């Protein structure tokens, strides 16, 4: 059945400005390296995303519920600043879920990617950096503006957010979102 909305998806009373450009639908999903689900959901947005190519903008943004996991959200742009996120985020969400380290202070973040490759001087410059301390600001803005109360949660367009709280199921939320995307670039949403 195809998906309804306010059960399945929410149409937000205040779109947000999309960045992807004209034949491309933003996809945005907000994260927390710290959630089961989307740790359990990774692979599922991965491959749906390669999958989609040059139809879509994707990002991820992370989200501190608390004080306590910002440094999750440095942690986060740290690595995109590095340039090393596709390669060791999957040994990051390894190391939080499965191996009991939860890297919630710079120091055992820059110990752990040491283990992985990654210069300790050079990640912790990038998670001490003005640019990262802005980016974390910016998502906690955003998380604000898109008015996200849960992960992981999936903003199309701007506009309509779905996911396991509204669908139950990450299965459901990859189906809903391959239905907003191809109802967006059909012009029926």
């Amino acid at each position: 059945s195809a998906p309804v909305a306010g059960k399945d998806f929410e149409v937000m009373k205040s779109p947000q400005p999309v960045s992807a450009p004209a034949g491309k639908v933003e996809v945005i999903e907000f994260f927390w390296y710290g959630c089961p689900h989307c740790y359990e959901f990774e692979p599922t947005i991965e491959a749906w995303v390669k999958k989609q190519g040059d139809k879509i903008a994707f990002k991820r943004v992370p989200v501190a519920f608390r004080d306590d996991f910002v440094p999750h959200s440095k942690l986060f742009y740290a690595l995109a600043a590095l340039g090393v996120s596709e390669k060791v985020t999957p040994a990051v969400f390894n190391a939080i879920h499965k191996e009991k380290n939860y890297l919630l202070t710079p120091q055992a973040q820059a110990d752990f990617l040491a283990t992985q490759g990654v210069d300790k001087k050079k990640f912790l410059d990038a998670y001490n950096s003005f640019s990262v301390q802005g980016q974390v600001k910016q998502s906690a803005e955003l998380l604000k503006n898109y008015n996200i109360d849960g992960v992981p949660t999936i903003v199309v367009q701007g506009k309509y957010k779905t996911g396991p709280a509204y669908t139950n199921s990450l299965e459901g939320t990859a189906q809903v979102l391959d239905f907003l995307v191809k109802q967006v670039q059909d012009k029926k949403l």
